[PDB]
């Protein structure tokens, strides 16, 4: 019975992305529609407008453009569902690129109240994602019982593969998929989206002309997701050596 | 003995802090100098240059404009010391606003490094300064043991408190600080902060002629760190709930 517990849970959260990917895409992407145009309406008069203007007539453009950049929308789509489902996932791993915030007010306080329920949601959802994980993964320091150094070698062993399986294979594979994303970019991007960190300097499925890009955003959120449950997976594994119980207790 | 153990971790991790401080102040902040050149040459050159340049003179100048926005500099300081001790803590809470990023490549690396090893380091550092305030938060659930229901009480009061004295208060004194944040701006930025999502769409200290700015910086800093502190402390006293220890355990 306990496993349609988890089973749900698994369940309900990703329906929770999907309903929060659906509930910001309608109320963010009109708000965006419409600034779409008055950028391209303030684009076409400024050229037009005023070709040979001065200091004082280019502040007053580029001011306008910038404050569109930090708010998602270049002057040269942020909340369709493929997306705002990037979106939602996002916010509530917590890593938060930016590269897409919401702009109306109901947007941002969707937002904060989806996350209030979404963030501990998460938790949960990561907890039972986790802790089953971590034992059936942890399960073999046991099948091995000498018995800590069984533990602190299938520790290390087990860092050695994911950072190899989930930062070097996708930081090459991003290296592909992303033109201007060398690998260390592509690594560097990695590192800073599974910590949770998210700068935004780098955001993937963002380029001029990307092709299927409706689904890189899906295969970016499970990478993403996944990744993340990985870490947490190998954490729980170096949390728990004897060695480090010993250097944690040693603070209370 | 125990209290020299914890009063280090406190202090070493502070330092910590002020020496990734330096170091990213140091080696981040001359590209800044050089890239600030660029773009005041390549501005004064754009309007100087080409009076009433056509569709094609524009996206080449606005392009080269937002990309260095994308990176933390506008055309219209951010790796001063004051600033530069925001990103390290920011990066290590992995809160990543972003409106300071990396730029060198020797950034970018040594920004991994110095989370590999301050993201556990701060963990531990919360870990010890929550155990600790969660105790002494928390020890008067007893001094009014009838039992579960005092710790129900407890908890729902002790949120209503911090939400009030770390969102509503501070959410007040940024409709303050910040100009064109109205209490919905101020309000939605800390939760998105506490949260460590960290979307960076706002961030305090970031106004045309902020004075004192050096300071605010210093003082966010601490605000964001104490803000967490509490909000886990928070956590801890909910999760540590009958009710939700019995929700959570019916999962694995
Ligand atoms: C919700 C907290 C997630 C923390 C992730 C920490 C990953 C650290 C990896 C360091 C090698
Ligand atoms: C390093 C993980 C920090 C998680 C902070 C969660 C705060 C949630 C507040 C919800 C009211
Ligand atoms: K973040
Ligand atoms: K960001
Ligand atoms: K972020
Ligand atoms: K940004
Ligand atoms: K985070």
């Amino acid at each position: 019975n306990s496993a349609t517990m988890f089973g749900f849970l698994v369940l309900g959260y990703l329906l929770y992305l999907v309903f929060g990917a659906v509930v910001f895409s309608s109320v963010e992407l009109p708000y965006e529609d419409l600034l779409r145009q008055e950028l391209r309406k303030l684009k076409r008069r400024f050229l037009e407008e005023h070709e040979c203007l001065s200091e004082q007539q280019l502040e007053q453009f580029l001011g306008r453009v910038l404050e569109a950049s930090n708010y998602g929308v270049s002057v040269l789509w942020n909340w369709d569902f493929t997306s705002a489902l990037f979106f939602a996932s996002t916010v509530l791993s917590t890593t938060g690129y930016g590269h897409t915030v919401p702009l109306s007010d109901g947007g941002k306080a969707f937002c904060i109240i989806y996350s209030v329920i979404g963030i501990p949601f998460t938790l949960l959802f990561l907890t039972a994602v986790v802790q089953r994980i971590t034992v059936h993964v942890t399960r073999r320091p046991v099948l091995y019982f000498s018995k800590q150094v069984v533990a602190i070698v299938h520790a290390v062993l087990l860092g050695f593969v994911t950072v190899s399986c989930f930062f070097f294979i996708p930081a090459a594979v991003f290296s592909v998929l992303e033109d201007d994303w060398n690998f260390l970019e592509s690594f560097y991007f990695c590192f800073i989206s599974l910590s949770t960190i998210g700068l935004g300097d780098y955001v993937p499925g963002e380029g001029y002309n990307q092709k299927f890009r409706e689904l890189y955003k899906i295969g970016i959120t499970c990478y993403l997701l996944l990744g993340l449950i990985a870490m947490l997976v190998v954490l729980e594994t170096f949390c728990e050596l004897h060695e480090l119980k010993k250097f944690r207790k040693m603070f209370y």
